DNA sequence: CCTCTGCCTCAAGACGGG
DNA sequence: GCCCGTCC
DNA sequence: ACTTTGAGGCAGAG
């Protein structure tokens, strides 16, 4: 994500963070980084040292956790619709049993070019979902104009939902959306380095101060904060700034009645997952929905 | 103050019975 | 409520 | 990744 950006934003705009209790979640929806989330799955579901599999070895921790997961959204009234990334591995046929699942369980994904993050972040700004929950800060980065943070944990401790509020961030900071980028450049992206020496403290300074990043680099002193060699921050900038995304006027999300007899026949008569546990999870999907 | 860096420890996904 | 054992 | 792995606290040097 953004290394330190929560901290950050907990120290110098904490009042860009809103403490929201669960229950005024209801009816809303969310985009669901589907990449992420299996990943988190594939490291957390594990008995003896392995995943979850059936008799023939085929993994299921990734379907376990993305069907009840799922389930506990809907029963708080939260409608998810999943983003797959674009261009312990997560393979294609991870992606293609968690696509089968969601269709089956009758609940809507999206397929991204590119950085899923981002494409959730085009949701939220076209009004098509209320926010990205999602664990990584990157995707305020992306233009995101609300982030709901450990959604999951907050549910499971039954503890308030920390949400993000871009416009919020920037007005404390004296800061539009590319000056922004380029502070989030300097505390350490994914795509690029940043300058030793030059953390939280000197970071937002410079930014107020000089505006950009190419400005910085004029007015710094080479010799005391010298910049990495062929740094890519201009490229980085490009990739936040104007991503490669889906069109979120073009899919319509819908959210459908589970399909009963076609998720036994694959979670139970494939997967090998408990037949009564199953309907029981399809029996709260059907509640949720009322 | 400000950043490293190194040394430490401590859940982790979800359900449900006890 | 909180532990833990178990899920496949 | 639980027979491990990352964050997160904390303290000390440049
Ligand atoms: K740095």
């Amino acid at each position: 994500g953004i290394q330190g950006l929560a901290k950050l934003i907990a120290d110098v705009a904490p009042s860009a963070i809103r403490e929201n209790d669960i229950k005024s979640y209801f009816g809303r929806k969310v985009a669901i980084d589907a990449s992420m989330s299996i990943y988190q799955f594939l490291i957390a579901v594990r008995q003896g040292g392995d995943v979850l599999q059936n008799e023939e070895g085929e993994t299921t921790s990734h379907l376990m956790g993305m069907f009840y997961r799922t389930i506990r959204m809907m029963e708080n009234g939260i409608k998810p619709v999943y983003v797959f990334d674009g261009k312990v591995k997560v393979t294609k046929q991870h992606n293609d049993e968690c696509k089968h699942l969601l269709s089956l369980m009758g609940i809507p994904y999206l397929d991204a070019p590119s950085e899923a993050e981002a494409s959730c972040a085009a949701l939220v700004k076209a009004g098509k979902v209320y926010a990205a929950a999602t664990e990584d800060m990157a995707c305020l980065t992306f233009g995101s104009p609300v982030l709901m943070f450990h959604l999951t944990a907050s549910e499971a401790k039954k503890l308030p939902i920390q949400e993000f509020h871009l416009s919020r961030i920037l007005q404390e900071l004296g800061l539009n959306q590319e000056q922004f980028v380029d502070l989030c450049i300097l505390l350490g992206s994914d795509y690029c380095e940043s300058i030793r020496g030059i953390g939280p403290k000197r970071a937002v300074d410079l930014i107020q101060k000089h505006k950009s990043i190419e400005e910085i680099v004029r007015r710094l002193d080479p010799n005391k904060y010298p910049v990495p060699e062929n740094w890519l921050h201009k490229e980085a900038h490009q990739l936040f700034l104007e991503p490669e995304v889906l069109d979120p006027e073009s899919v319509e999300l819908k959210w459908s009645e589970p399909n009963e007899e076609e998720l036994i026949k694959f979670m139970c008569g494939e997967k090998q997952f408990s037949e009564e546990r199953i309907r029981s999870g399809v029996k709260r999907l059907s509640k949720s929905r009322q």
